């Protein structure tokens, strides 16, 4: 068994302009078990017409690597990152894209 | 067993200025197993002086919820989100910050 307490973020879709319709969000992430009760409140009181409610499940068991160093870009010099891993058919080279 | 293909992101720390000193990053994420070879290249050639390689492991098995609706913020109204979950002592209320 596992249990994980949710993190809770409350934010609006856009920056709030008083009187301008907007969407209010509660992002509740990383909770287990899935049993839960979530409400948005106005002046302490439950808002009952909440239109959207998107639930997903995520699992992970994986590694992360940040690999970096000082450099000085120029016009002609091309940079890239090359990775080799058993899940690849061959080494993968991803070029650096300045000004995506 | 489990096996997962890395995602690879290559980016500069700051916006690149020619002759202006910077940091080139390669972020290789979400791979399993851990066995790996990663190199930064310059014009196809391996850069040997790489000063930083930070490795971490992450596990997850959890749920994610976006709960939202259309509203109109006005001057005097306070909004919050209230959640109850077995991992909490009591309902947790989080105020809308701005």
């Amino acid at each position: 068994m596992i249990q994980r307490t949710p993190k809770i973020q409350v934010y609006s879709r856009h920056p709030a302009e008083n009187g301008k319709s907007n969407f209010l969000n509660c992002y509740v992430s990383g909770f287990h078990p899935s049993d839960i009760e979530v409400d948005l409140l106005k002046n302490g009181e439950r808002i009952e017409k909440v239109e959207h409610s998107d639930l997903s499940f995520s699992k992970d068991w994986s590694f992360y690597l940040l690999y970096y160093t000082e450099f000085t870009p120029t016009e002609k010099d091309e940079y890239a990152c090359r990775v080799n891993h058993v899940t690849l058919s061959q080494p993968k080279i991803v070029k650096w894209d300045r000004d995506m």
